[PDB]
C-alpha cells in the first residue's frame, strides 16, 4: 500500500498525544472568499511521500467551538489538518459543507508550496462538530470523491443520508441537549447503507461540547479512522473492527468488517 506513512500502529500510538511525525503550521487569512480563514497542520517529514488531508469545521462562533486540538494531534500521525476558524457564522448545515469543500479546495488550488507539496489531492476528508458535523454529512453528498467523513456530534435537521457513498464515523454524546443523539446522531447513523463502512461511536455521560476538550477516545478513533480510508490503511483496521469497547463508550455500532 503506497500510502502507508508512519510506524506499525499499537493501542499507545493511536492515544499519543504527540504521533511520529513533526508538525509545522501556515495560517491562511481567507481560504475561500466569504468563509474566513484558518490553520494548516502538517508533517514536516517528506520521506515517505505526500499525505492525504482533513477539512475540520466548528459549529459556533463561540471560543468554546474551537477545533484547534485536532490539528497538531491528528497531523503529527501523518495527515494535512486544516482547523477552521469560529470567527465566520453559518447558520446552516449546508453552508458548513460548502466551507469544508473550500478549505479542501484551497488545499489544492491556492495552498503554499509548502503545503502543496506535501499532499496528495485525490485524498480528502472532512469533519466537523455540531452544524459542522451536519456539513460533514452534506459535504460528502456534494462530493462523493472524498476519502472519510467524520460528523461530530452533528446537526441537521435532515435526516435521511442513504445518498452517502463517504465512509461514515458519527461520534455521539450521550447527554447531548443540542444535538440530541436520539435525534440527529443515530437517525443520521441507521439511515446511512448498511453496505456502507460506517460506524457510531457514543460517548458515555458527554455533552455537546465534548469533541472540543481533547479527549482520547475521540482522538484513537479519529485517527483509525482517517488511515483506514484516507490511506487505505488496513493496518489500523485492527482498532476499527470488531467494535471497540472502551469503558468511555456508551456504546458502538458499525458495518464491521469492512
Amino acid at each position: 500500500n503506497p500510502y502507508e506513512r508512519g510506524p506499525d500502529p499499537t493501542e499507545d500510538s493511536i492515544e499519543a498525544i504527540r504521533g511520529p511525525f513533526s508538525v509545522a503550521t501556515e495560517r491562511v487569512s481567507s481560504f475561500a472568499s466569504g468563509f474566513g480563514g484558518g490553520t494548516i497542520y502538517y508533517p514536516r517529514e517528506t520521506d515517505e511521500g505526500t499525505f492525504g488531508a482533513v477539512a475540520v469545521a466548528p459549529g459556533f462562533t463561540a471560543s468554546q467551538g474551537s477545533m484547534s486540538w485536532y490539528g497538531e494531534r491528528v497531523a503529527s500521525q501523518g495527515f494535512i489538518v486544516f482547523t477552521i476558524d469560529t470567527n465566520t457564522r453559518l447558520d446552516q448545515p449546508g453552508q458548513r459543507g460548502r466551507q469544508l469543500l473550500a478549505a479542501l479546495d484551497y488545499l489544492v488550488e491556492r495552498s503554499d508550496r509548502k503545503v502543496r507539496e506535501r499532499l496528495d489531492p485525490n485524498r480528502l476528508a472532512v469533519m466537523g462538530h455540531s452544524m459542522g458535523g451536519g456539513g460533514s454529512l452534506e459535504a460528502t453528498v456534494m462530493r462523493p470523491s472524498l476519502k472519510a467523513s467524520i460528523p461530530l456530534t452533528p446537526w441537521n435537521l435532515d435526516k435521511t443520508w442513504g445518498q452517502v457513498q463517504v465512509p461514515t464515523f458519527i461520534i455521539g454524546a450521550e447527554l447531548d441537549t443540542i444535538a440530541p443523539v436520539r435525534t440527529h446522531a443515530k437517525p443520521f447513523y441507521e439511515s446511512l447503507p448498511s453496505s456502507l463502512p460506517k460506524a457510531y461511536m457514543e460517548l458515555d455521560g458527554a455533552t455537546h461540547f465534548a469533541p472540543n476538550i481533547p479527549n482520547t477516545t475521540i482522538a484513537k478513533y479519529v485517527i483509525s479512522w482517517l488511515k483506514r480510508f484516507v490511506d487505505e490503511d488496513t493496518r489500523y483496521s485492527q482498532f476499527l473492527c470488531p467494535n471497540p469497547t472502551d469503558r468511555a463508550i456508551e456504546e458502538y455500532r458499525s458495518t464491521c468488517p469492512y
